[PDB]
């Protein structure tokens, strides 16, 4: 099947162009950015990747957990875990004027440590031992091989028997015999670790079954083109799920967001809408000497035999889209001063119009506009007499077919528009909506029927073709009468073609609900939009005759239709996940009110949205730049109840229950200046100073004093920045020796380890900014108040002492600001006691054990 | 935004007062700042339009 030929510019082709579903899309877009005014693949497959999404990590071995550091010595060694390191490393500067900013970081935090706790052991080593199962150094959770060379013999013996001691023992959890051993492992990822376990042993096969059981519904439903079982090979006592995802999707939740009608539609395209071609009824009449088409004179006569070009093409393709869709897609006609053209087009395109779009009933797809204007499209046309001179008789009004016509008198006043029951369109006293068994998905009961019809017809009509009949032979008019009644079965079969698409295809869970549906005409009646909002698309005049002269028939079904369950599964999870984050984050600021920054919801939503999947950034994005929102909506969708109930929501509650100590996230408020002189080595006697070194930090060990000690608020800080004596109170008070405090928000803090000198930035910087801005304004010289701030450790290389050129500091100088933290950072412990954080169960899995899920296992589809 | 609130930049007010800043004394600028600052922005309906 090709499609029938168009003309391009001057040479005839038969090409399909781009997919209808990108046409869709870019169309979508462009209209959204012309609204805002005063992309298709990537966004495409940014849906696609959805399906991809990942939650639980597969490992061979435990991710490393401590390092250690040798000075000189062998009684004690440095010990450090990377927890706080990569915690620490992964923020981003704070300042109060930005709570966006703020809470995107705080959001970046949790998100970072759940990401990182989240992982499982399937397959790790194992060696022998006398008969003994033994675990190999390298999985344990601490590495250590700097510290090997360098101790006394007694010692390496008396850690290597202890290393060698860590065997396995062999125990029965429910899934029979597993492996069991002690580690060492930080503790936030520990107790997420623990969660995903305890979800781990948790059954739900019957569960499984129940998913198991609406895939079949839903593909008897789709019996057309879903076809898909590997139930068979499933059940092996081997083998292991992961319930990550619950398959039967509420719509209620996913419909709850407010102003998501633009992202709805714009996904349904995206994972629903099939590819067709387009045909005239009768095919390759194009091709024929144009002389047998043109038969006489005419209207009809003049606009047959004209050929269409790309401009009327995607003009049909979006009269068809517009007809596929009734509940959302409205069309206007595109008007602009520079129109001429024969008013033929516009009269035969006002007949057409009456018997391709449907008016009143229970739905419509058209304006008011256009209703007048091809209803006097139809009154020009109809008074329009040529060929014969009849009679006519008026009526009391100037308005459209306010007349009779006929020998006989026949009343055309009726397709005069009425959206109350659709007069003059299709929905004249034939119905189009009605139910026959209930859905697999709970609120899209209705089925969408075009003239009346089932696809489960040869030579039917119906009332309003009659009626256009029972005109058109009253006006005599016996040449487009024939034609018309010739033409009958190719519209039939046409609408036949698209019932079939609407009410099989597009069964998912972005259909419009059936209350709103039917609350739409009241509300476009009313003009005001409470509840949803269709959007309207331009459209030119002759591409209804075209439209007419086509079809739609599919050719190649949507690609992403076998996924679409479970990335739509996928997109509710994410849904509720960011509700929960956006009421923790309400519930932390109302837990601390003194140190933390108060914001809006506008900002919690825009914090919780920052981090997120590409393609629900830009769907949303989208939809919010076409229909606004206030702080009402915001403030109503946090209050509803319902919940998507996922291990993704269970990993992130406990996170949260992780996180509720905020100090752990690497924030504090306990920074502190104090004038120190910067602690060099002698560098004199050679022989000492290798045997010793040196090593220093910026650590406070302990809270400063509570006296001997000044504080600044922002407040206070800005309003002496606006005095101008900040520098000199700062000088003063350093010149007392007292401590000063930067207390009353929160700070990021980063961490570094240095073998040689820093640079003089991270040696000597200051908490905050001072700029001067020009004299003869309003405020003076301004403070930010935080910025970059890294706590930090120096310990010396002792053989650089050949050449001192890259240590020595030239000139003495003053060392700035330190930091406090209570949590054990960094810390000086004896040989002996390095594997006391040996202190935490591990449990892995046999080799031989199958790991998978059979719902993200199917993306197969073969 | 201070403290959560909306508030205009202080010169959307038809008040010109950039000479006198300098003969003011601490407290009488902490206090006109705090006069300044406490103008919030409220919502409003005209016209069914925000």
């Amino acid at each position: 099947i090709k499609t029938t030929p168009y003309l391009e510019g001057d040479v005839l082709s038969s090409d399909s162009g781009p997919l209808l579903s990108v046409f869709a899309l870019q169309e979508i877009m462009q209209k959204v950015r012309q609204v805002q005014a005063d992309d298709v693949q990537k966004i495409l497959d940014d849906i696609k990747a959805l399906a991809a999404e990942q939650v639980y990590k597969i490992v061979k071995v435990p991710s490393i957990s401590f390092r250690h550091i040798v000075m000189q010595s062998r009684d004690r060694v440095l010990r450090v875990d990377t927890y706080y390191e990569e915690m620490s490393q992964v923020g981003d500067v704070i300042t109060e004027d930005e709570p966006e900013k703020f809470y995107s970081t705080i959001i970046k935090k949790v998100r970072f440590i759940r990401g990182k706790g989240s992982f499982i052991l399937h397959d790790i080593p194992t060696r022998d031992h006398r008969g003994m199962e033994v675990a190999e150094p390298e999985v344990l959770g601490v590495e250590f091989k700097n510290v090997l060379p360098v101790l006394t013999a007694e010692h390496r013996a008396m850690i290597q028997n202890a290393l060698d001691g860590s065997i396995i023992e062999n125990g029965n959890v429910a899934t029979r015999d597993v492996d069991v051993f002690i580690g060492a492992c930080s503790e936030p990822v520990y107790r997420i670790y623990n969660r995903l376990q305890g979800y781990i042993e948790a059954v739900q096969l019957q569960e499984l079954r129940n998913s198991i059981g609406w895939l079949e519904r839903l593909g008897h439903r789709k019996r057309i083109t879903y076809s898909q079982e590997v139930l068979t090979d499933f059940r092996r006592q081997d083998t292991i799920w992961v319930l990550a995802l619950q398959l039967p999707v509420n719509p209620q939740v996913v419909w709850d967001v407010p102003r998501s009608s633009i992202a709805n539609l714009i996904m349904n395209i995206a994972t629903c809408l099939p590819t067709g071609e387009y045909i005239a009824p009768n095919p390759r009449i194009s091709s024929i000497t144009l002389t047998q088409r043109i038969t006489t004179t005419g209207p009809f006569a003049i606009l047959t035999g004209s050929t269409p070009t790309a401009q009327q093409l995607n003009d049909v393709r979006k009269i068809y889209l517009a007809l596929m869709f009734p509940g959302q897609i409205i069309l206007d006609l595109k008007i602009d001063p520079g129109e001429r053209m024969d008013p033929a087009v516009r009269m035969v395109a006002g007949v057409v119009g009456h018997l391709l779009f449907t008016a009143g009933g229970r739905f419509t797809n058209l304006t008011q506009n256009m209703a007048r204007q091809l209803d006097i499209a139809l009154n020009d046309y109809l008074l329009y007499m040529y060929n014969t001179r009849v009679q006519v008789n008026y009526g009391p009004t100037g308005e459209p077919l306010d007349f009779q016509i006929g020998r006989n008198q026949y009343d055309c006043n009726v397709f005069r528009a009425d959206f109350a029951t659709g007069t003059g369109y299709n929905g004249w006293a034939t119905i189009d909506v009605e139910y026959r068994e209930p859905a697999p998905y709970v609120h899209a009961q209705r089925y969408i029927r075009y003239c009346g019809i089932d696809s489960r017809g040869i030579g039917m009509t119906y009332h309003c073709y009659n009626e256009m009949l029972r005109m058109l032979v009253a006006a005599g008019k016996d040449s487009e009468a024939a034609y018309f009644r010739s033409m009958l079965p190719f519209h039939m079969v046409r609408f036949a073609r698209i019932n079939q698409i609407i009410n099989e295809d597009l069964h998912s869970v972005f259909s419009l609900p059936d209350d709103m549906f039917n609350a739409l005409l009241p509300d476009l009646i009313a003009g005001a939009h409470q509840n949803a909002d269709p959007v309207v698309l331009d459209v030119s005049w002759i591409s209804l005759w075209f439209a007419f002269n086509r079809s739609f028939e599919p050719t190649h079904r949507n690609e992403m239709l076998e996924v679409a369950p479970l990335i739509e599964s996928v997109y509710a999870s994410e849904l509720s996940v960011m509700k929960v984050d956006m009421r923790h984050l309400s519930l932390m600021q109302r837990r601390f009110p003194d140190v933390l920054i108060q914001a809006r919801p506008s900002h919690f939503w825009k914090a919780v949205l920052n981090d997120s999947p590409e393609a629900v950034k830009a769907v949303m994005n989208l939809s919010h730049s076409h229909n606004f929102i206030n702080i009402r909506d915001m403030m109503r969708w946090v209050m509803l109840p319902s919940l998507q109930p996922s291990l993704k929501l269970a990993l992130e509650e406990e996170a949260w229950a992780a996180a509720n100590d905020f100090e752990d996230l690497m924030l504090t408020d306990q920074v502190y200046m104090h004038r120190d002189m910067l602690p060099e080595p002698r560098l004199d006697d050679i022989e000492r100073f290798r045997q010793e070194g040196f090593y220093y930090t910026n650590m406070l060990e302990a809270p400063p004093e509570i006296d001997r000690v000044v504080q600044y608020t922002y407040e206070i800080a800005r309003l002496q920045a606006n005095m101008g004596q900040f520098r000199a109170a700062l000088r003063r008070i350093m010149d007392d020796d007292d401590w000063v405090r930067f207390g009353g928000v929160l700070r990021t803090v980063r961490v570094k380890f240095y073998d040689a000198r820093p640079p003089d930035d991270v040696l000597q910087g200051l908490p905050f900014s001072y700029d001067t801005n020009e004299r003869g304004g309003l405020a003076y010289a301004t403070i930010k108040y935080a910025t970059e701030t890294t706590i930090f450790y120096l310990i010396y290389n002792v053989e650089f002492s050949n050449t001192p050129d890259s240590l020595v500091l030239i000139n003495p100088t003053y060392t700035m600001t330190k930091v406090f933290i209570n949590k054990r950072i960094v810390e000086r412990v004896r040989v002996g006691q390095i594997l006391a954080v040996l202190n935490r169960r591990f449990v892995a899995y046999k080799g031989k054990m199958r790991i998978m899920d059979i719902t993200q296992s199917l993306k197969m589809g073969t």
